[PDB]
């Protein structure tokens, strides 16, 4: 199984931007929580990517459990830094890849992330001032 | 004689650009990896761009093959650097051509190319501070 | 990524021909000079075996500069035997296998490479006495 390629994309393709790009896991959690929760909490599901986005989060959910279970145990608070790189950092990619997806469209994601990885590995002097951002125009 | 002579463009065309101008040679094959990788490995070519793209991919393999090996012979230092001095830049200069072209088109990437020369052409003082900048349009 | 994997051909399927099988690097580029020189220098590409041969030839004069740069600089001439050593191989077996894909037709070497694996797989006591040769028939 590929997290990605039934929606088109590869883990290949979003490790080519930069870590530090994707917003931390409360960030993306809150955005959820506010704009796709009553879909999130659907009996139905409507889309593949609301699916993904709760197994996403059950996961996330045990996840945490398991590292506070860890924390009480006992050293435990640095495994609790080994899973926010390790772990975390795929979680937030596919996180923000699902929300991003379910908001602007799966192809407005696709090609914003292949036009950001042009961006910011071309050379600042003939580039665009400014970063590539993933909106809607009024 | 001249890669570029079979998709229109010529050395002297791509010469105005400037050696800063393209990004580094691990960058552009990042960036080939990350749109065109299904491509590449296609068992048909699809485009003469991924052919040229595919041995010119090769060919880099084998130079930096041939700099690890000249690296751990024992001056040795200087080539290692010789390679990435104009060598790598003729390479990054095809890579950059090819994954444009592959982008954008082939055309808008000649027009860019000739837009280009013409800024560089022109003297700084009577120059719009900003050069062109390379893009697609609907 | 395998160079021929786009002519129907792979790496595995060119290992049956012995590495001194293939003729000298100057003996295949005197070969393209005298048939193919007019449609390499000409400015459609006319086949991808014309933009194969293109980038091999320009690759293989990169390669001839970074030999006479570094024995004319400083095992300062060790290197240039190096590159024959395993790089020349590669190079004089992609030509071949272009040049001969020019002359012959894809197929035809297709088969002809075939049929030279088995060859070389009999054993001496009921070997041919003559290798087969790829030429064209009436």
């Amino acid at each position: 199984m590929d997290p990605y390629k039934e929606f088109g994309a590869t883990v290949e393709l979003l490790s080519f931007l930069p870590s530090d790009f994707f917003p931390s896991v409360r960030d993306l959690l809150d955005t959820a929580s506010a704009l796709y929760r009553e879909a999130l909490e659907s009996p139905e599901h409507c889309s593949p990517h609301h699916t993904a986005l709760r197994q996403a989060i059950l996961c996330w959910g045990e996840l945490m459990t398991l590292a506070t279970w860890v924390g009480g145990n006992l050293s435990r608070d640095l495994v609790v830094s080994y899973v926010n790189t390790n772990m975390g950092l795929k979680f937030r990619q596919l996180l923000w890849f699902h929300i991003s997806c379910l908001t602007f469209g799966r192809e407005t994601v696709i090609e914003y992330l292949v036009s950001f990885g042009v961006w910011i590995r071309t050379p600042p002097a003939y580039r665009p001032p400014n970063a590539p951002i993933l909106s809607t125009l009024p």
